[PDB]
């Protein structure tokens, strides 16, 4: 389990929602949002418009956003990750979409093992993700900076954005 052992987010790949590998180095030198999404959650209009406009608004500065649907709270991502895709592009989404994945559990994608044990990821019960929208702010270094539960909508994590974005 080398996941462990990894000291950034950049340590680690994953497939996109077309299928293709990204190698998360691509991410060096940016600020980046990893959100757990879903299509079938009450805050799912919410959370996909304000992400939207994050990243309209802070792209040219370093943003990037990386999300990642699951199936695992409520059943509320049962779709295939073509019909995921399509959903996302309805609300405009020009950030980066992955293929669905477990965040809990022992088949949880090693990226989310990961980020969940890092000084700042844990939640305020502990480091299982609860639900829907649970977010992580990662440095230009890969570092865990904070971490969202399911009600802070993205607006929330504008305020720790770098001062100069
Ligand atoms: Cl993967
Ligand atoms: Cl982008
Ligand atoms: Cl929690």
């Amino acid at each position: 389990d080398d996941w462990r052992a990894a000291r950034s987010m950049h340590e680690f790949s994953a497939k996109d929602i077309d299928g293709h590998m990204v190698n998360l180095d691509k991410y060096r030198g940016f600020v980046s949002i990893v959100t757990n999404v879903a299509s079938q959650x009450g805050k799912t209009e919410v959370n996909y418009t304000q992400l939207v406009d994050l990243h309209a608004r802070y792209a040219e500065a370093g943003l990037r956003i990386l999300a990642f649907p699951s199936n695992q709270f409520g059943k509320q991502e049962p779709g295939s990750n073509e019909e995921i895709k399509e959903f996302a592009a309805g609300y405009n989404v020009k950030f980066d979409m992955f293929s669905k994945i477990a965040v809990n559990g022992d088949d949880a994608h090693p990226l989310w093992k990961w980020m969940k044990i890092q000084p700042k990821g844990k939640g305020i019960l502990g480091n299982a993700i609860k639900w829907n929208f649970t977010k992580f702010l990662i440095d230009k270094n890969g570092a865990v900076v904070k971490r969202y539960g399911p009600m802070e909508e993205p607006l929330v994590i504008e305020k720790d954005l770098p001062h100069y974005f």
